[PDB]
């Protein structure tokens, strides 16, 4: 079952923003969006694709663990947090892509390709450049299907060992308080038009957990920091965060 609420309708239109917030209760089995239509057009994941890469670069032995350091290549970019060294959770939290770049090439297309099919990961299509197609490539993904495979995620479910799905896990930690704990990825694809933002993840409650997927046509980077407002505001009004 799904419902569709136009009221969110209002959170992207104060903005001046167009998008889709689509939710998902685990317990009630419920989906909830402003959009049905949105929710179901597929865009390039751009950096949310940093969980599934992070996954296989872990499960095939690319990346150690959380705490082995990639070194920064030493060359200058315009991206001051890029400009050093950083593990798996830095280079999550800072969306480091020179890092998972390498990630991919060392992966390579024809694992990454068994590898995304096996997860059902959007389309599929690993088409383009192997160390770039998640930006500019021919790989599209939905809101819904992000949910779907973020459920699977939550629930170990993926066809890579446990312990990949943890670290993940772990690495997406985004925000944790006495009400809730966010677990999530960012994304702002901008190579190939509509230039979009991403925000995807979940909401881990005492007795329940609110998945979600959201994007938002982000003309300029001055927008990225709707991405979280407005999921929020979105989670207030469903009186699923304080
Ligand atoms: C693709 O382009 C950028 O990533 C970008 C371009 C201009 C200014 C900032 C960023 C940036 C940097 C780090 C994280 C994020 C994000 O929130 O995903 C965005």
């Amino acid at each position: 079952e799904w419902q569709e609420n136009k009221s969110w309708n209002a959170h992207f239109t104060e903005h001046k923003s167009q998008g889709v917030v689509v939710l998902w209760n685990e317990n009630k089995q419920q989906g909830f969006t402003n959009n049905l239509k949105r929710a179901n057009q597929a865009f390039l994941p751009a950096s949310t694709f940093k969980i599934p890469n992070s996954l296989i670069a872990l499960d095939l032995g690319v990346v150690k663990d959380e705490h082995q350091v990639f070194k920064w290549d030493g060359q200058t970019r315009d991206i001051a947090t890029w400009n050093r060294d950083h593990n798996l959770i830095t280079a999550m939290k800072y969306s480091v892509v020179p890092v998972y770049q390498e990630f991919a090439r060392q992966i390579g297309e024809a694992r990454m390709s068994k590898m995304l099919h096996a997860f059902d990961y959007g389309n599929e299509d690993i088409s383009g450049n192997v160390d770039s197609f998640w930006l500019d490539g021919g790989i599209r993904i939905s809101a819904t299907e992000q949910i779907s495979f973020l459920r699977k995620l939550y629930h170990n479910k993926l066809h890579v060992s446990e312990r990949s799905q943890r670290i993940v896990k772990q690495a997406m930690l985004t925000e944790a308080n006495g009400d809730y704990i966010i677990r999530a990825k960012t994304g702002y694809s901008t190579r190939i038009e509509p230039k979009i933002g991403w925000w995807v993840g979940w909401v881990e409650l005492d007795d329940n957990v609110w998945f979600f997927a959201m994007n938002m046509d982000m003309p300029t980077s001055d927008g990225l920091g709707l991405r979280q407002a407005i999921t929020k505001e979105v989670l207030k009004q469903e009186k699923i965060i304080p």
